[PDB]
RNA sequence: AUUAAAAGGAACAAUUGGGGUGAUUCAGAAAAUAACGGGAGAGGUGAAAAUCCAU
């Protein structure tokens, strides 16, 4: 049925921190002390030069 | 022993001054620590490597 801990339509905040050497997609709650899922551009690539590629950003997003 | 220099100095009235000295006072970036979430990467480069990470 429902995923444990999940609720109905709610609000989150995404902390998109994208440098020239990597990119971060990080969503938390309204408080900001609880993180839901944090995926970076380096987890969806193999080489170190593509972590900043726009392709890795959408894949993580 | 002349006058009162678009020479100079002094005085006064109004101001100007990130001019100087002392005290007071505000800011948050960076970094450090404390606690919590998360769970595999992070830095850095032309590409990497050395380095940091399951303590």
């Amino acid at each position: 049925e429902v995923i444990p801990g999940s609720t109905k339509d709610a609000f989150g905040v995404a902390h998109i921190y994208a440098t020239f050497n990597d990119t971060f997609v990080h969503v938390t709650d309204i408080s900001g002390k609880e993180t839901i899922i944090r995926i970076t551009g380096g987890m969806r690539v193999k080489a170190d030069r593509d972590e900043s590629s726009p392709y890795a950003a959408m894949t993580a997003a």
